[PDB]
RNA sequence: AUUAAGACAUUCGUGAGUGAUUUAUUUCCAUGAAGUGGCGU
């Protein structure tokens, strides 16, 4: 996670998950002038193989079809998502507002082989969406 | 504020109903209430 300017993130015992579902946290703070991004990649430098995309997490594409123009063959899978949606003030208690569309995702693991050169476009496709990069969402290697 | 929050795998339920420790089996087999006279030559 990055925090900007003065925010104190403190370990503590967090929910996340349905069923009241319990977590403690263990907050580190890596060294400065370090880009998240690039410890992810590094991460995933041993899975990398130049003749294709490997999607590393759930990546979105507005329509399938271009990018299934753009490549070979779509060795993917598929996994949905739906968002509970909440204004910043909300009732809190009651039935939460959950997304109106239900969205299908690219399941991490799966590869892109893209068509000769062309992998710049399939990459500009992908990052097109900078909100869902930032999130975690569209990563791949 | 996160496909979230609330929710006892719980309620009712006799290990109970029928059942002879009974049937078959000689306290029986063998066995002498018997033995001997004595003295007075």
């Amino acid at each position: 996670i990055t925090l900007s300017g003065e925010s104190e993130l403190s370990s503590d015992i967090i929910q996340l998950g349905g069923q009241r579902s319990v977590f403690r946290m263990e907050v580190e703070s890596i060294e400065e002038n370090s880009d998240i991004q690039e410890k992810y990649q590094t991460a995933a430098q041993f899975l990398t193989q130049s003749d294709r995309l490997l999607i590393l997490s759930p990546t979105y594409v507005d329509n399938l079809k271009e990018l299934s123009a753009l490549c070979n063959f779509m060795w993917s899978d598929s996994i949905v998502f739906r968002n509970i949606q909440t204004t910043n003030a909300s009732n809190f208690y009651g039935k939460p507002i959950k997304s109106s569309s239900k969205y299908h995702f690219l399941k991490p693991g799966s590869v892109l082989y893209f068509k000769q050169g062309k992998r710049k476009e399939v990459e500009k496709l992908l990052m097109d969406y900078t909100y869902l990069r930032l999130s975690g969402y569209n990563i791949y290697i």
